[PDB]
């Protein structure tokens, strides 16, 4: 990666922002840039490449072989009772979450059994988060 | 990857953005840009390339074999009950969330039993979440 | 990937934007751009690529042979009971929300049992994401 | 990818955009642009690309053989009951949602039991979402 990057609020080469109860007055600004940019990235220079798999049973006796993969989930219980029993009673809620299991962002990459891999493998996430807000 | 960028509000490469109760009087801006990119990316310069399989099964006696891929979820269970029981009472309700298994973004990429790969995968998110607002 | 961005609210290469209650005046902007962009992405240059599967079976004896791919889901159950009791009573309710199993985005992408890939995969999501507003 | 981009509000190159209660006066702008762009973007020179597949079965006994693909979904149940009873009573209900099992976007690409692939594969979501809004 190169020049990944979160700026919360402004970015600029140059910035010449004025704001407010300003007088800006009798100003001379004057700029020259030279600003060249020479990327060579992820350049492969390769004669030869392989991914050879070979599964050879003979004269075997195989029973009862269970491969599982991963993120296996079984037998897996949310038991979430509400009860509000009221009497002659005054009951006020405001901005009340009941959250099970609840995801923002899920990135799943080469998530197997097996795997060959030849190269580059990239996640990149980038945010502002919020869950609750309440006045 | 190159120049993935998450910005509040504003990017300018120059910026001479002015606000509010501003006097912005008798300026000269002289600007002499002269920015050039060259990107070079993600380049092969390949001879062979094999990705080769091969099973082979002989005199062989295979017998209850069982490959489970991933992300298997089995008796699974939610069990959310609400009562809500009133006598003479006043009850009052305001941003009253349940949630439950609730996602936003799911990526699966190369999610397999076997995976034989050559070359460049990428998974980028960018956001502003927000769950819940109630004033 | 390359210039992968979140931008809030505005881009320019250069602005001179002004808002507000300003006096702009006796001004001169003068903007001289050399900006050139050479982009050489992605560019292969193969001689030869094999992607070669073979599948022999002798004098084999299989049986009882289960291959389960992902994200097998068995036997799940969402039990969500909502029971409302009143006598002589006064309900308000507002911005209520039971969500059960609620998705915005799924990207799926090479999900399989097998998988041979030569190139490029790429996932992108950009959102602003707001479940729940209320005042 | 090059150049995937949320804008929230606005995008120019060049901005001279004025708003609200200003006075603009005695300007000179003058904009010399020279803006070239080259895109080689997935460039492929390949001399041969083979993609083989082959199965041979012999003098072999097969039996109760079940290749099951992804996203299995069995015996899976939503059960969402509501009951309101009310006596001598007063309800008021506003923006009020049960929501089960709502999807925004799904995106789906090669998802199989066999693949085999050459070349760009590519998703791209980009969207401003908002589930409730109530005032």
């Amino acid at each position: 990666s190169i020049d990944v990057k979160y700026i919360g609020v402004k970015s600029a080469y140059v910035s010449y922002d004025v704001q407010k109860r300003t007088i800006y007055l009798n100003i001379t600004n004057t700029l020259n840039i030279t600003n060249n940019n020479y990327y060579s990235v992820e350049v492969e220079n390769i004669t030869a490449q392989v991914q050879f798999s070979k599964t050879v049973i003979g004269k075997a006796r195989l029973n009862n072989i269970s491969i599982i993969g991963p993120l296996d989930m079984k037998q897996i219980d949310y038991t979430v009772p509400t009860v509000i029993a009221e009497e002659m009673s005054y009951m006020y809620d405001f901005c009340t979450l009941i959250s099970i299991k609840v995801h923002n962002i899920v990135l799943m990459m080469q998530v197997t059994v097996t795997t060959t891999y030849f190269g580059h493998s990239e996640q990149i996430s980038q945010e502002r988060y919020q869950y609750v807000d309440c006045g």
